[PDB]
């Protein structure tokens, strides 16, 4: 598939997943998230062969900490890491 281990090896412009770190405070604003500090939600971005977008597909979670008051609160996030892109 178009995943990280097909496309962070060899350069190109097609369609492919592409690395992309977000901080949750700094980037997105978000002072809920405790951690991590931040993760790797990738990206897709490559020329499609209608004519297609360069789109992701395949999605996971990401396991965070967020507080009530001191307590610290485990949750897994839902669609938040890209791991695989396609052509649609
Ligand atoms: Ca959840």
């Amino acid at each position: 598939a178009l995943d990280a281990a097909y496309c962070f090896r060899n350069v190109q412009d097609n369609c492919c997943l592409r690395p992309l770190y977000i901080d949750f405070r700094k980037d997105l604003g978000w002072k809920w998230i405790h951690e991590p500090k931040g993760y790797n939600a990738n990206f897709c971005a490559g020329a499609c062969p209608k004519s297609p977008s360069c789109v992701s597909q395949d999605l996971e979670p990401l396991t965070i900490v967020y507080y009530v008051g001191r307590k610290p609160k485990v949750e897994q996030l839902s669609n938040m890491i890209v791991k695989s892109c396609k052509c649609s």
